[PDB]
């Protein structure tokens, strides 16, 4: 019993982080295979972050402007590309410690574990949900810039999200591996924002079934819902709409409750209606949102990793 | 910026967990150099643990009745020795993968990560604190003791914790690394029960801190207090007293925001007087109290160079 905020495991991840320096700047990068990953920017002075012409950059640059350092141990670059927002610098050494692994680009509303690293050090590591609003509410100071998220599979590693940049709110842009940023976002000096984000509604159905799986019922009703009128009050209290995609993945913690996901609804509607009225979910006066089904199947179920 | 339960990344922890079976019971171990630590009761039947004679069950053991599986590879007991409640299995090959480390015993109120594992191998990394009364509302299963509690300092993995049980109101109960027992607990099916817990005061403070750095300020105010004008409003409140070593501790803080550490206690002596009034902390609408002082810096600061 119990449920807490819960990272996969780091280990697999933390044998890939890197340290990459070109010029006076210095961040992470993820050695994978003999390739290391990192943010483009890094070829950039402050100057050239205005409008950087990021081909006409990497042009004038050769493989002995790149430090890559592992541990106590430099890696020689002997080539690089340039794929989107990420620098792909081709390293001597094969990672030894490579784990199985793939890149996927997750959709919002899905979590993911940071490891946060400084100077090619993983110093942290913490659950972060991907907002609908293309933001991460992370927790990163200078020098995280190519700090990446992971998940782990029932096959391997997924690499989901690499850091960039901070904006204005103190929330967090970044890409995929592919070096596709998440949102609009774009790796220059601009006057880029968040916009207005949304509760991710499956995920807080979720968190009612783990607070069922332990013990606490009060919010639990006889009232039915149909999903379009669960939807309307949804919407109304700035949460998105539930589909029947969401519905299906909830699916596992309806039946290990025995509450029909359309009754779990039912109970959020009056929670979103009327408020806890001074009682507690899991210890918390707010309903959470940043635990996706699995996230609580996992936690739960004690599912291990390789 | 930003702010999040952090852990410390596991690989560390990770490389150091093994599977320990006796008879039918199969655990968690921790193989550091030539020895793995366990729980002790790993040798008790379900009929031993109402009244177990350790002593007398150990003596009876030979190191064969030991298997001990690190992945996929048995190690062979070579030696077996009970310290408290710790079982101690001598093999006969180190670990390659044992960190630096240390066994320390922690105090209430301090934050360590736990790596829960099932069967040897990890299922997720998590924070938590040592609550006042001895117990950690972790997040754990059957199968799941052995896991150990750590923090990390400069490569160097700090061991604090061993779980050996589940308390019937779903907190837990363990031991530090030389086995003793942290609070009034035993390793026997009885009844034993949680002693009523506290709010860690200092740690409510350096988490108002965090959230002052954050951007937070509707709670700060223009009132003042003593330290013993405040700790009579805490004792009201079920807060633990605070002290003049817990000011002192948190005099960076102080320094670092402008808040001087007693007009932070009058903004709390109001939260707890008056509640939030629909306003939140750092995203919560509780007051947390799992983050220490140094949590606080070590996650908005970060950590010193050595
Ligand atoms: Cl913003
Ligand atoms: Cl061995
Ligand atoms: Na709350
Ligand atoms: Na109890």
């Amino acid at each position: 019993s119990g449920f807490r905020k819960m990272a996969f495991p780091s280990g697999k991840v933390e044998g890939c982080m890197v340290q990459v320096t070109c010029g006076t700047t210095t961040l992470n990068g993820l050695w994978l295979d003999d390739v290391v990953y990192c943010p483009r920017h890094v070829i950039c002075t402050s100057e050239d972050m205005l409008n950087p012409n990021y081909e006409d950059l990497l042009i004038r640059k050769s493989n002995h402007n790149f430090l890559v350092q592992a541990g106590n141990v430099q890696l020689r670059v002997i080539g690089h590309s340039m794929q989107n927002c990420v620098l792909k610098l081709k390293v001597d050494t094969a990672n030894p410690k490579t784990p199985k692994y793939k890149f996927v680009r997750i959709q919002p509303g899905q979590t993911f574990s940071v490891l946060a690293c400084y100077n090619g050090s993983p110093s942290g590591v913490y659950q972060c949900a991907m907002r609908p609003n293309f933001t991460i509410k992370g927790s990163f100071l200078n020098g995280s810039c190519g700090s990446v998220g992971f998940n782990i599979d029932y096959d391997c590693v997924s690499f989901c999200y690499m850091h960039h940049m901070e904006l204005p709110t103190g929330v967090h842009a970044g890409t995929d591996l592919e070096g596709n940023f998440y949102g609009p976002f774009v790796d220059r000096q601009t006057a880029q924002a968040a916009g207005t984000d949304t509760t991710i509604t499956v995920n807080v159905l979720a968190w009612l079934y783990a607070a069922v799986i332990n013990g606490d019922r009060w919010f639990l009703n006889r009232f039915t819902t149909t999903l379009n009128d669960f939807n309307l009050v949804a919407m109304k209290y700035n949460y998105e709409p539930l589909t029947q995609d969401h519905v299906d993945i909830l699916g596992p913690l309806s039946a290990a409750t025995g509450i029909a996901v359309l009754d779990m609804c039912a109970s959020l509607k009056e929670l979103l209606q009327n408020g806890m009225n001074g009682r507690t979910i899991l210890g918390s006066a707010l309903l959470e949102d940043e635990f996706t089904p699995f996230d609580v199947v996992r936690q739960c179920s004690g599912v291990t990793f390789q």
